[PDB]
């Protein structure tokens, strides 16, 4: 069954908006939604559709680049690390969840090397 997906805005959370969160949202996010690998990452592991009853028996925080999308459009972050934070969740989550050699991972690997890349320099303040 599927839970509720992570929130993306929080009335109690303070909000902000940094030259590295704008980065974050206008380069990093947005080169790699468009990546031919993104697709498996681009919304919530839906269990059900996907026939994956077990999937949030074993990832308890789950992250998705949807989520972090509407996330960055929201200024739900503090700062960047924040945001790069749910950037390695979610591909551990996959990596917990799956096998070496699974074409999930693969996809994974490829985005990760991809993201890494774009977050080696950010802008300033
Ligand atoms: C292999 C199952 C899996 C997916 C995934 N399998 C998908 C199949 C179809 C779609 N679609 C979405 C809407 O457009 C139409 C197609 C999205 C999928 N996401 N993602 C993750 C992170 C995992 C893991 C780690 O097990």
């Amino acid at each position: 069954m599927n839970p509720p997906p992570p929130e993306t805005s929080n009335p109690n959370k303070p909000k902000r908006q940094t030259n590295q969160l704008q980065y974050l949202l206008r380069v990093v996010l947005k080169t790699l939604w468009k990546h031919q690998f993104a697709w498996p990452f681009q919304q919530p592991v839906d269990a059900v559709k996907l026939n994956l009853p077990d999937y949030y028996k074993i990832i308890k925080t789950p992250m998705d680049m949807g989520t972090i999308k509407k996330r960055l459009e929201n200024n739900y972050y503090w700062n960047a690390q924040e945001c790069i934070q749910d950037f390695n969740t979610m591909f551990t989550n996959c990596y917990i969840y799956n096998k070496p050699g699974d074409d999930i991972v693969l996809m994974a690997e490829a985005l990760e090397k991809l993201f890494l890349q774009k977050i080696n320099e950010l802008p300033t303040e």
